[PDB]
């Protein structure tokens, strides 16, 4: 043949899309760090982010008052260290009602990172929370539980994220509601991965932001105090917390950040 | 503060980067599937990729003679069902040989998978292969060898890939060879991820690009050809052939495959 085709990949244009808005509501205790993960996690996607930082009402924070005007494509709201509490006890919790039903109509996709999703969960669809008899503290194997969910594009079927709490969100309460479905779940860890009304809302339970060693200073944190906290599990080789942390949920963390950002932040 | 500044991750500007030119070398059996896969698996990069379809001299298909006087940024080497042979006696040897002192200095990064990846580190490094006493068959857990390794980034430390071979190359020779490096090995399987002359080869002894049910079908071929044949490890349910595969490899296929072609064959 005179002639032989070539077969072309195209280049995928994304140069000419908005840039789109990210609200970071950031509740945690280790501000900075949380911060920095949140920041880096995001990076992971080709299009233009403009990512405006929040906190409660109670120079780059912003707070609720100054956005409620204004539409967001993405709002994160972080986990705090308040699980203990009844949802309505935390000093804040009115404040967060009005940010949570905000976002109901003015944000695209809001992704919910521990006690933010029970807190989530909660308020939008009335599953209670439960205290744990020892902290889920560890790396856990999680199962994909749907097939073909844009949020799990490219996920094993078996894959690790982390969790750290002393509370859950059950299973079966879950379940019952008809707007949410289960994603992720782990056999030891429980509930991880749930999507309200197709995206609307995505609850991550586990913490698939947490770095290299945030496990490590949370057990030496709690150690130090004279808490009684085992080793995380899965964590330390032969549990030896002077060992290096091995790391088996990066590339997920990065696939559920980078599908949320591309495929419900985002919308054509 | 009446300005607020808000974070902005700049927009990454891929669209007046020039075309990539690749060269698949397809050796397989299974010309159709190794194909496909490789086609999607080439599909994880945001840059334009202009495909060259090539097999041996003995219509999208071309030839080496078609391409000796042309330049490609990266060239994909197949596996092939001619392991048990000394390089030597494969009947295309020679022309292979061509194709492989081609690639030093027309190709900016070839990548090498199984048997090619056997060929590769034997003509260009000296590496001998070696018969197994049984096929080392399944998806086995690896370990990164290598910090700061472009080809890893975002790799979890312990991640999976399929092995699927009769021979082996061993780690004690690669380790002896100056100009390689060994990036990832699998306590069981032995060698897989291995980078030559800073990434001008790319070994792969592995089989990531294999999809769900590659292992099953290898597995159902020689078990109907009348071979003994053990089930997959790592793959069935308890061991159960008529249980979905379980799918623990394909996060790293992408990432193996997308960093490849994002910081080896593109270079700025
Ligand atoms: N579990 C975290 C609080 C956010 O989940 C900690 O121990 O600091
Ligand atoms: N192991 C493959 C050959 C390519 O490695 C097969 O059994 O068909």
């Amino acid at each position: 043949e005179e002639n032989i085709f070539v077969m072309t990949k195209e280049r995928a244009e994304t140069q000419d899309i908005r840039a789109l808005k990210i609200a970071i509501l950031n509740l945690m205790p280790t501000k900075q760090e949380t911060e920095a993960q949140l920041l880096r996690l995001i990076g992971n996607t080709p299009l233009q982010l403009d990512v405006h930082l929040l906190h409660m009402e109670s120079s780059f924070y912003k707070t609720f008052r100054d956005i409620e005007n204004e539409k967001f494509d993405g709002l994160i709201i972080t986990g705090a260290p308040v699980e203990t509490l009844s949802f309505e006890e935390v000093d804040y919790w009115e404040e967060l009602k009005r940010i949570m039903e905000y976002s109901k109509t003015n944000v695209t996709s809001t992704l919910h990172i521990c006690w933010g999703a029970q807190a989530g969960l909660y308020h939008h669809y009335g599953v209670q929370k439960y205290p744990l008899k020892e902290k889920m503290f560890g790396v856990f194997e999680h199962e994909v539980r749907e097939q073909h969910v844009k949020l799990l594009q490219g996920f094993d079927e078996l894959f690790f994220a982390v969790h750290s709490r002393h509370t859950e969100v059950r299973e079966s309460d879950i379940r019952e509601v008809k707007e949410l479905t289960l994603l992720a779940n782990s056999e030891e860890a429980g509930v991880h991965l749930v999507i309200g009304q197709e995206g609307r809302q995505v609850f991550a339970l586990g913490h698939s932001e947490y770095s290299c060693d945030t496990l490590k200073q949370e057990y030496e944190r709690d150690r130090d105090k004279g808490l009684n906290i085992d080793v995380p599990k899965n964590y330390f080789k032969h549990d030896n917390p002077n060992e290096k942390p091995l790391v088996r949920w990066r590339s997920h963390g990065n696939l559920l950040f980078s599908n949320w950002l591309n495929y419900y932040v985002y919308q054509e």
